[PDB]
């Protein structure tokens, strides 16, 4: 069935936070529809495709957001129904606090068209990077501020809390000059109830232009009642609220997971460097403990272990794998007929050609890496473990 | 002080999910250190810089993950201390479940070097895109599975739940052949306690190669006890657990936010299209209600409103804004001296040159967009509202 809809993001910071694949789909599309919030990103998009439409022109003062979203979605799906490869482009991650992307994709999918959303860099992704926090330690609760209030969503004082749309509390209408955030005090009351007047709240605004610095301003909950401080919270503001305390381990789980030395399970307040610098009353953690120093001393005698798999590929294979990631038309051709595609790629070795003919992950990997004899294959599979994971 | 550390991500899907800015830093760096999980991405990186080191060679069987992380961080910071511009590259978002990035950046920052993490596309970002869910509706709780168990982290049956590292429950050591996930039953017990035996759990694995499809398999909690099903959960598996019910609105908040018609506040089970297709017993929602049809009918008579700001820029300005986003060396030069940089860009109009000299967001925007008279400036500022936001 002719026609496709691919929805992509621009990320938050102008131009640079777009993914390579998002760019390649924008370039390949027959028609591009976009909704972005800075003109440099807009201009950039217009250099990449000749047939773009700005969706922002469908907003209006007093016009219901839902009617705007229905219209934005319909403009995209109308072109899909004509048999065109259509790309929608939205700020950030195009499925994070975005209504028309989900609507348009769901319609396209239900009518039998190819439909896909590509992920992008969200404001929360930026927040993690700029506030130097890992959502994994100690978990992350993420809400829209009005939804948080209206449905009385639970906080955990032991985990990260992230609140979107803190500059738009309770606001229903659209307006081109933004909104008077007159119900912000309702949010502050809730934060006082949950955390206390002296608990920190970090006002976060990611840099939107490449040369700008992020806003990373720590206030007390009580400071948010001051008019001069409240005034700073706008339409691109997010709040990060750090944990008030650390949660203890559960003895039953320690025992069932066989973390057998129970005295040597760390104290709940013990930290792996670095500690969260936004949490109240967190002790300084030593970066170079004797164990760290001993690990560093081992670097002089280091050799890769026997099971390590060196890259052993070719220019031809690297080129084709790159083309498959960066050329949506090549990818579609490959997906339509693995064998015909694989047989038309010049300079591939027999193993490379065979691996591509199959399309199997393991086969492609074994073609591109020297899998050693030492690594006796349990595949007849890997694990990441690059964080403070398990125990 | 000479030297810098920039940590960047590759995203999840091979090559294509790297951001433009991540690529530009990889190309500009004096030394690149990387930890990625597929060889196509590895090969790609090696074509972009002549001085790369694979951090994965510092893992070993039985060697503590913490010693590995200390070593990985130290390898990067050692080069920073020599005055080099160093880039670390990690799978996904480089601050999401990654220890050595945070460690290395914190050390570099405390010793007075330039230090920054650039966000990337995480597994959660992929999950939102592939499962067609918006974390904003009805909020999203995100945990590491072992941490979830050991610290008895709270679930909300009314919000999204995302669990990372479900294939590695309680696992401490590294091993090149992955892990036997023998304590998976401890996770399933907790999920049964919180949600019930018949509640859905979505096993999610994002495509890692461009031609692959994601795994999006719905099981009951009870089905996860079957050995053939449990076996499928591995090191790149994430669980998504949808809400069991919808949460009602709070009358006090409705009243304080002046959502004045109380009878016309939607029923808690009323949905904006599309509904979450993973939730149990969710009714079909009509995409084309009479209100949707009326909105679509208005498209024929549409003209952009008076307050809409058309792009009105130049090739010279678009080129420089693109260069600032995509050339870290140009950006540093610009940041060091706005005026000297701005005065050396040829073909800029006087307004464009002046806007760049200042560096102010508003000034750059007003140089690139026709700000109409109708939009009488409250700036002497915008809001997004592209989702089901406020009310
Ligand atoms: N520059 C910025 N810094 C911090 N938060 C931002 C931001 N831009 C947008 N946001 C957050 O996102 C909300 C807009 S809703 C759109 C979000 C976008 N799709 C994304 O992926 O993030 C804002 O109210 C704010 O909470
Ligand atoms: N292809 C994939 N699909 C779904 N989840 C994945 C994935 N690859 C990694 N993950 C999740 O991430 C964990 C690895 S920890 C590293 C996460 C990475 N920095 C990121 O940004 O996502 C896994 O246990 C799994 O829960
Ligand atoms: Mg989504
Ligand atoms: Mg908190
Ligand atoms: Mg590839
Ligand atoms: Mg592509
Ligand atoms: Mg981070
Ligand atoms: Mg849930
Ligand atoms: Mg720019
Ligand atoms: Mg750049």
């Amino acid at each position: 069935k002719a026609g496709s809809l691919t929805i992509v993001g621009t990320g938050i910071e102008s131009i640079g936070q777009m993914t390579l694949q998002a760019l390649s789909y924008i370039e390949a599309a027959a028609k591009v529809f976009y909704c972005v919030i800075d003109p440099a990103t807009e201009a950039f998009i217009l250099t990449k495709n000749k047939n773009c439409v700005d969706l922002y022109q469908y907003y209006d003062n007093g016009k219901s957001a839902l009617n705007t979203y229905t219209q934005m979605s319909e403009l995209m799906v109308r072109e899909v129904r004509k048999g065109l490869d259509v790309v929608g482009v939205f700020y950030g991650h195009p499925g994070v606090f975005v209504n028309p992307s989900h609507r348009a994709l769901a319609i396209a999918k239900s009518e039998g068209y190819r439909a896909r959303m590509l992920p992008g860099v969200s404001a929360e992704d930026c927040l993690f990077a700029d506030l130097c926090i890992d959502p994994s330690n100690p978990g992350c609760l993420t809400y829209e501020a009005s939804d948080f209030l209206i449905r009385d969503r639970p906080v955990s004082i032991h985990s990260h809390l992230v609140l979107f749309q803190v500059g738009c509390v309770g606001i229903a209408d659209f307006n081109f000059t933004g909104f008077d955030n007159n119900k912000f005090g309702v949010l502050v009351d809730r934060l006082e109830q949950e955390y206390g007047a002296e608990h920190p709240v970090v006002h976060y605004i990611a840099a939107m232009m490449p040369h700008q610095d992020p806003v990373t301003d720590k206030y007390t909950v009580a400071q948010l009642r001051e008019p001069e401080i409240a005034k700073r919270v706008g339409g691109v503001s997010t709040f990060y609220i750090p944990p008030k305390a650390r949660k203890a381990s559960n003895l039953d789980i320690i025992r069932r997971l066989e973390l057998l030395p129970a005295g040597q399970v760390p104290d709940k307040k013990a930290r792996i460097y670095p500690a969260n610098q936004w949490e109240p009353d967190v002790p300084e953690v030593e970066p170079y403990r004797p164990s760290d120093q001993a690990a560093i001393a081992q670097l002089a005698d280091h050799a890769p272990p026997e099971q390590y798999q060196p890259l052993a590929t070719s220019k031809a294979m690297s080129d084709v794998m790159t083309k498959l990631a960066l050329d949506p038309k090549a990818l579609a051709d490959y997906k339509a007929d693995h064998r015909a595609f694989a047989q038309s790629v010049p300079d591939l070795t027999p193993q490379e050609r065979a691996a591509l003919e199959l399309g199997d992950s393991w086969a492609i990997r074994c073609a591109m890496k020297n899998m050693p004899s030492s690594l006796l294959d349990a595949a007849r599979p890997w694990v990441i473990v690059v964080g403070v994971i398990g125990v």
